[PDB]
């Protein structure tokens, strides 16, 4: 692995986010001023537990077909068997629509943009489950903190998503050296911006997999 | 700091380990095989106090010596300021060397080489604090189900030393900058090795520390 090719890895990856952000940071930067009223909070608390799930699940499957077309643009990623393909999004897909749900969270009033406004985590209250929503929180407020850039979390997202111990796979270490580019890319990137920082402060991606599972 | 300038840092961190070691890992396993008799066992348990006391920190102001060096090899450490480089010490030589103890461990039978030979935890009974003895050991236990590699442990010690974080540091982004590329050249190479699952594997961090504070007299 040449050095020109994993710097032309860190564009690769880092244009095929920018083409599947599907929202794009500065919008989400300049409507954190607006933000949900208190009637229209409670409007929103008074909704039934079916269809305040039915909307999260439409915007979850709608974030995660942004996500797919991301993997479909990364090189290398096609290249791989088609069980293979199916295998990491049916298990990392999930994981990296939380990664990016941190850049529509405003660590100054503890909310996140639904649906129009920003809104904390009281609009989720009729789902009746408190303690999940309360750590999707806490974890885009660690993400937060960081604030990361579009390329960092382009490159992190794509070695959640390229992960060669998921099981399913067969050709295993085909998927190994793809991630270690990744690898490569993303550590690569981070020494160019003075940004090996945040590697230390990352969350286990054991926290990932657990809120996955609930 | 290139990538391949963090391929010179791994290298010369696990050359400076090597070179100040203490003991070799496979004379440890060779030794592992021996072990105290009872009546060896005994003549631990019959000495006082004092002299229980007086042996180990003879080993541990020996051990805290290769610590020392370890740093000293470092570079990066050696272009530090001394008062830096003394706080650092105080406060992170301590704890690689509870670290290092992790080696000397074998978990097939709960023991560790002391001295010669290979004992349990009942050696230490003239010490008087068995709690203390007890969280070394449960301590130990812990790090040798990863599997530290020779590399990892001078990598993990370089970090443990290298922290930005210490009171007394007047030019601490000074030492955050060297500390930051360590962070790097850790992930790095645990990634060519294929062995980033011990990141999350790892004891949290205040846990050294919870094992230092046990140090009056
Ligand atoms: C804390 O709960 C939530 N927070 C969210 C934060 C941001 C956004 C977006 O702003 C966004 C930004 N980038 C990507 N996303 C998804 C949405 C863009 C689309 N949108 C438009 C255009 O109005 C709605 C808003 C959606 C959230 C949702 Cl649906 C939720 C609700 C939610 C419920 C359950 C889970 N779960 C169960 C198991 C695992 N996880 C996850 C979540
Ligand atoms: C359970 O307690 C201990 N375990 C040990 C395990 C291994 C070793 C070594 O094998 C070793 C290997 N690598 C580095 N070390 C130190 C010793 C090499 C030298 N040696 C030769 C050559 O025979 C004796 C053996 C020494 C131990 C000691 Cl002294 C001890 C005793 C001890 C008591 C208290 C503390 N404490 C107070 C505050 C924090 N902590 C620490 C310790």
């Amino acid at each position: 692995a040449s050095l020109t090719e994993i710097e032309h890895l860190v564009q690769s990856v880092c244009k095929s986010y920018r083409e599947t952000c599907q929202l794009r940071l500065e919008d989400l930067l300049r409507q954190r001023s607006n933000i949900f009223s208190r009637e229209e909070v409670t409007g929103y608390q008074r909704k039934s537990m079916w269809e305040m799930w039915e909307r999260c699940a439409h915007h979850l499957t709608e974030a995660i077909q942004y996500v797919v077309e991301f993997a479909k643009r990364l090189s290398g990623f096609m290249e791989l068997c088609q069980n293979d393909q199916i295998v990491l999004l049916k298990a990392g897909a999930m994981e990296v629509v939380l990664v990016r749900m941190c850049r529509a969270y405003n660590a100054d009033n503890r909310t996140v943009f639904f649906e129009g406004k920003y809104g904390g985590m009281e609009l989720f209250r009729a789902l009746g489950c408190s303690e999940l929503i309360s750590s999707i929180f806490d974890f885009s407020h660690s993400l937060s903190a960081l604030h990361f850039s579009e390329d960092e979390i382009a490159l992190y997202t794509a070695l959640v998503l390229i992960n060669a111990h998921r099981p399913g796979l067969q050709e295993k270490r085909k998927v190994e050296q793809l991630q270690y580019n990744l690898e490569l890319a993303f550590h690569h990137h981070l020494c160019k911006t003075h940004r090996q920082s945040i590697l230390a402060k990352l969350p286990p991606k054991g926290k990932l997999r657990s809120l996955c599972s609930q």
